[PDB]
């Protein structure tokens, strides 16, 4: 479970967030293989609630309604499409599964589902799985309310429902078997791991429970003996009395102190420093780096929905998001996922966005289709930032250096730092208010090499930056503090 299952040289994957199933098989197709991307995170493949009030916001597909695969992103046959086409490109298909529970108990009761199943949340009747009163918490919380109450209960956060979403009795056998059932489908079909949704929330031993039902990969496409990539969402910052290391025997876990802290030294807030960055990783307290499910922003911080808080860096803030994903990417720390958005009007009163629930580009609530602009780039309101430059070939980079130790470390002690991966990469960072022009100890073989951030290696030439090793793997890097990326990365593959 702690394996990706990506082919051979392919080291991140890509959360399209709410992307119908048909143009992630398309973005497989013409850009993810080619462009060597691991894997895709989709949204939730399951009947949801349809939510009018607000308009279809993007939360209502973390409220089950069953486990058809039909959803605002397509049926079963897009569905199974999508998961073939990716896999006969070797791009993998990585399900979010939202199996701490269904829907919210204040749901009205009838057919307003994604795909016209029948539910009740107030008499808990879900038919189309079936569920019924005996599958949830509800005898079983001890809270006045019936919902989570006390973060510094460990066993409330686990058998309470979390705002008000219908909790599963995940010890019973059939509602194990329900889930297996639902994910087993899923793995017959094609997809090689998930992301389990909210694994706070339920015990470590029922999780593993769930995690014996199912089958090994499709043999058509893995070899024998396949275990399902497994990734829990555990939110574990400061004091609680739960610890993502309770989950390590299941799988890996989101380590969201990563994202968090990374914002705040980049945005230099408190005294922090690039400087500081010298010991990433475990140096931090952060998970074994073998555990580690890595990121800088996902669906939920990214509009101030989860921990991270305010330090969360996003498209919003490019100049040094870019830089912030450019790190990751270099870092040799954990398992990496870079995140692709849609635009929404934010709209912020006393600091707080009103428009966080709004859903994804559409036209009277049918998602909008993703389109490639000329210069690569989406239009619809699809950010894409897997598509932009500097990202699109950091993300080649991490594969290129792949296995190759973190060395040549440089800081001055404030906001620029460099480093390299063996002899297969090098990165240079000036986050200082003042430029950079110095000559560093690269660890690279002699040549020209041409710098990924500013352009590309485009037959023979670079259409960017270009930087020279000499014989004894030295260089010269100048970096404006007025860079309109202030970092420059090259590797073996940059190399003219
Ligand atoms: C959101 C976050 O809360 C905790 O995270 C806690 C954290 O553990 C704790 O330590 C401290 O930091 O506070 C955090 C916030 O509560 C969990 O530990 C963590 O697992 C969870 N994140 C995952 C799971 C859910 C829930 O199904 C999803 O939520 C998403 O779906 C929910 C269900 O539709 C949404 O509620 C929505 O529906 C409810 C129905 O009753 C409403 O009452 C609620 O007002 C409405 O916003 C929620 O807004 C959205 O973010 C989310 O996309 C997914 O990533
Ligand atoms: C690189 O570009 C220049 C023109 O800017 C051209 O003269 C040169 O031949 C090109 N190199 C290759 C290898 O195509
Ligand atoms: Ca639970």
């Amino acid at each position: 479970q702690y394996s990706p299952n990506t082919q051979q040289g392919r080291t991140s994957i890509v959360h399209l967030f709410e992307w119908r199933w048909v143009d992630i098989a398309l973005e497989c197709e013409r850009y993810l293989a080619p462009k060597g991307f691991g894997g895709v995170q989709v949204s939730p493949p399951n009947e949801n609630v349809a939510i009018y009030n607000p308009f279809r916001p993007w939360w209502e597909r973390y409220q089950p309604v069953s486990y058809k695969l039909c959803t605002r992103s397509g049926n079963e046959d897009e569905f199974r499409n999508m998961v073939t086409r990716c896999n006969n490109v070797g791009v993998r298909i990585y399900v979010d599964a939202v199996i701490n529970h269904m829907c919210g108990n204040a749901v009205s009761a009838g057919t307003s589902s994604t795909c016209g199943s029948y539910f009740n949340p107030g008499s808990r009747d879900f038919p189309a799985v079936p569920y019924s009163g005996w599958d949830f918490n509800d005898g079983k919380c001890k809270t006045g309310s019936g919902d989570i109450e006390n973060y510094n209960d460990a066993t409330q956060v686990r058998d309470c429902r979390l705002t008000g979403l219908l909790d599963l009795a995940l010890e019973k056998d059939y509602v194990r078997s329900k889930i297996a059932e639902y994910m087993n489908h899923l793995i017959d079909i094609g997809v090689a791991g998930f992301r389990l949704d909210a694994s706070k929330h339920m015990w470590p031993g029922d999780i593993k429970a769930i995690l014996d039902k199912l089958h090994n990969l499709n043999s058509n496409w893995f070899p024998a003996g396949s275990k399902p990539f497994i990734y829990q969402e555990v939110i574990d910052l400061g004091g609680e009395p739960i610890k993502s290391s309770d989950y390590f025997g299941n799988g890996r876990v989101t380590e969201f102190k990563y994202g968090a802290k990374l914002g705040t030294v980049i945005r230099k807030w408190n005294g922090e420093k690039m400087s500081y960055l010298k010991n990433w990783g475990e140096g931090w307290g952060f998970v074994p780096s073998d555990r580690a499910l890595v990121f800088v922003d996902n669906h939920d911080n990214q509009r101030g929905h989860g921990a991270g808080g305010a330090s969360i860096l996003t498209f919003w803030d490019a100049r040094l998001y870019k830089m912030a994903v450019g790190f990751m990417l270099a870092h040799p720390y954990g398992f990496t996922r870079v995140m692709s958005s849609y635009r929404w009007p934010r709209q912020f009163q006393n600091g707080n966005d009103v428009n966080d629930w709004v859903g994804p580009p559409n036209n009277n609530g049918v998602i909008k289709e993703v389109t490639i602009n000329p210069d690569t780039t989406c239009g619809n309101d699809w950010v894409c930032e897997h598509r932009w430059r500097q990202i699109r070939n950091m993300v080649i980079f991490r594969n290129v250096v792949d296995g190759q130790p973190f060395t040549n470390w440089y800081d001055n002690g404030s906001n620029q730092v460099a480093f390299g991966r063996g002899n297969r990469g090098f990165i240079v960072f000036n986050n200082d208010d003042w430029s950079f022009s110095l000559t560093l100890q690269t660890g690279l073989p002699a040549g020209t090499y041409c710098d990924v951030i500013s352009g590309d290696k485009i037959n023979g030439n670079c259409t960017g930056i270009k930087i020279y090793v000499s014989d004894d793997g030295k260089a010269h890097f100048s970096i404006s503090n007025s860079a309109e990326d202030p970092f420059i990365a090259i590797h073996a593959e940059s190399k003219l």
